């Protein structure tokens, strides 16, 4: 329930975290 | 205290979406 | 349930750090 929500967030944050490293790279 | 988790949750999914949006705008700009 | 509390705080940390990284870039 909540945990579905937690886990969906660490996905979105990870991708945003990923896009940043890439953008800082690019 | 489940309301608090609920509240903390919803505030996080709000902040993250705004960042997600902030990101796409930059990638655009 | 602590894991739930722990997962929360680890997320609000990443997000603030993420927000901080952007404001730095919005400068450039």
């Amino acid at each position: 329930d909540v945990q579905d929500r937690l886990s969906a967030l660490e996905s979105r944050v990870q991708q945003q975290e990923d896009e940043m490293t890439v953008l800082k790279a690019a």
